């Protein structure tokens, strides 16, 4: 008749546990060891507690609590699903994310946690987490931008959109890669208007990045109240947006990368003397590191105009850098 | 922050529209949309223009918990990058042919606890991606074999959960034929199988493997015969023979593969020799080469005899398999 593992209120496919919208105030006990995914959704949990499992669960890669009342989460609370790849909390009463709170989560590769109540975010709630390409944390209350996830080796997708930003770090959003920029989603705030951050969607939109194509109705800044599509403001002494010219002195060494919208792109580098420039020695001058531009020691003869031709499955892509080298230090 | 339809939360490209008692799917579905979430609510058909826009972007589609009776066989023209299909605690009751062959990048679907009777092979044509079939809780009393058997196979499905059905009989012959990365992860328990001891030889051999399927559920693994139930492992007992190894016997001059069969498929495979020395190579007289994962001998002969070892190595676990040769030293040809 029953599955003789299944724990109370599940519905037991094999490794897939549904327990989903049973009323239940904690997690089922007894979960068994070879579960997979635990579907705890539309339930009405209101603390993860340490030892919600006390065993195991070395094999759940998804850990599904959307729609509880989720307002705690222990500090131990991941400590048994070490290997989990994707965890839902989204719609919760989730306030503050403490530091190191995900920290045990190295494996994690998409957190959801849109529609809570969030207003704090450690600088060190997500620290350790090298596996995470996707962070959603739309429809919170943030109010910082949290700086120092792109100041996350693997974040591809950020979405901060309808949120409580004002202030954006710009020169730290300029020097992100556009891999990261086409997953930066900062809609539906009441951002700072400002000729800057205008400049730096117009770049976007320019490079046709989803973050702005796919959202450009929602794009808002707000000035002395109000509220504004941001490209319907036409800035005073306000220029286009600037093409890409690293600036270096004589001797330097330097990496320019081929700044690609999507990872794993072909990447060839042309010389501004028309050569490719190889992926070979370990002499001088220019060569080409990981699919970077390679400069040992800049000389006056490198310098102009090198470009990447990138290819990838969908699109492709071409990159023009200006490298400008001055015979003089200004210090 | 919409485009977002009427009764969804629109997270960039996330739309969760779950436990909205919807009977139908929201109008004006984003082209940007990843994951769509309507679960929980009262769709009773999926019918050829549930969007009319068409979601390319669309890899997860969860409509488990409704009251899905019929699926339109255009259903599917729209996402044809869908990688994760949730189908599972619905009403549906047949797969039709081609049901889903317009979904030819899937990798996960699920139909569990439905009113799924038959299942037939051509409602999963053409699916080369398709890893994981889930079907427990069904009414299924008929094995699908055409699924996994060499010949028109699901050529990716690794996995195949048929636990909590009517199934009384297996094709047992056809199954002790499957490579050990199908056994692995197909999923037999809680059926009122009848007792035989070829069904006993089969589980043993899978439990003596380690075999998922049967060590996470070793409790739910019974059978009938007659009216009251027995669990499979208790077969021994009533005098049942074990799994019998293992041959193998070769003719001077044959040629001859001999696979490391292991339980997941990807994994490093190092083979030793009698002789315990690493086998290599592809060249390759005559006498011991190793292709793909494969022992290879070309001419077998009689110095080729004895105990070959298969180290697997995988990320979470490793494997030791043996095979033992024995050559005649003769050929009746
Ligand atoms: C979801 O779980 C929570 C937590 O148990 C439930 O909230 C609790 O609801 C009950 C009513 O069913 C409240 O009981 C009342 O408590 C006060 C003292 O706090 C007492 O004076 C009253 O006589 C009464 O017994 C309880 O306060 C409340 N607890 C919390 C933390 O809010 C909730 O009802 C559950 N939801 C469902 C619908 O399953
Ligand atoms: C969403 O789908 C659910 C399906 O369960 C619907 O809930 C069901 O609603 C019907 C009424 O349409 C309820 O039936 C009623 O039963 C009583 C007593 O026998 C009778 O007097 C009424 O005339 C009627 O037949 C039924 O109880 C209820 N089922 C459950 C499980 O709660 C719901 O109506 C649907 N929502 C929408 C918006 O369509």
């Amino acid at each position: 008749r029953s599955v003789v593992s299944c724990p109370a209120n599940c519905l037991c496919a094999s490794n897939i546990l549904s327990c989903s919208k049973q009323q239940l105030p904690n997690v089922p006990q007894s979960l068994p060891s070879y579960t997979a995914l635990l579907d705890l959704s539309h339930n009405n949990l209101s603390r993860l507690r340490a030892e919600w499992t006390p065993t195991r669960l070395t094999n759940l890669h998804s850990l599904l609590l959307s729609h509880n009342h989720l307002n705690f989460i222990s500090s131990e609370a991941f400590v048994p699903v070490p290997n989990l790849r994707y965890l839902d909390l989204s719609s919760n009463h989730l306030h503050t994310l403490d530091e190191f709170l995900f920290s045990d989560l190295q494996a994690l590769e998409v957190l959801l946690l849109y529609n809570n109540h969030i207003v704090v975010v450690d600088r060190n709630a997500f620290e350790d987490m090298a596996q995470l390409q996707k962070l959603y944390l739309s429809q919170n209350q943030i109010s910082r931008f949290p700086v120092e996830l792109i100041k996350l080796p693997k974040l591809m997708l950020l979405d901060l959109s309808s949120n409580k930003l004002k202030k954006l770090p710009l020169t730290d959003l300029q020097k992100l890669p556009a891999w990261v920029k086409n997953g930066l989603y900062l809609h539906n705030n009441p951002l700072e208007c400002d000729c800057k951050l205008y400049q730096l969607f117009s770049h976007w939109q320019y490079r046709q990045l989803s973050s702005v194509m796919d959202f450009q109705e929602d794009l808002y800044c707000m000035h002395s109240k109000k509220l504004h599509n941001i490209f319907s403001l036409d800035f005073f002494n306000c220029s286009e947006y600037k093409e890409s010219a690293w600036e270096a002195h004589l001797g330097d060494t330097l990496t320019i990368r081929c700044d690609t919208k999507q990872q794993g792109m072909t990447k060839v580098w042309v010389s501004p003397s028309n050569e490719q420039v190889l992926s070979q020695g370990s002499n001088g001058s220019v060569s080409v590191r990981n699919g970077d531009l390679f400069f040992k020691k800049v000389q006056v003869e490198d310098g102009g105009v090198y470009t990447c031709y990138a290819m990838g499955e969908t699109f492709n892509e071409t990159l023009s850098v200006e490298l400008k080298v001055y015979n003089f230090t200004l210090h």
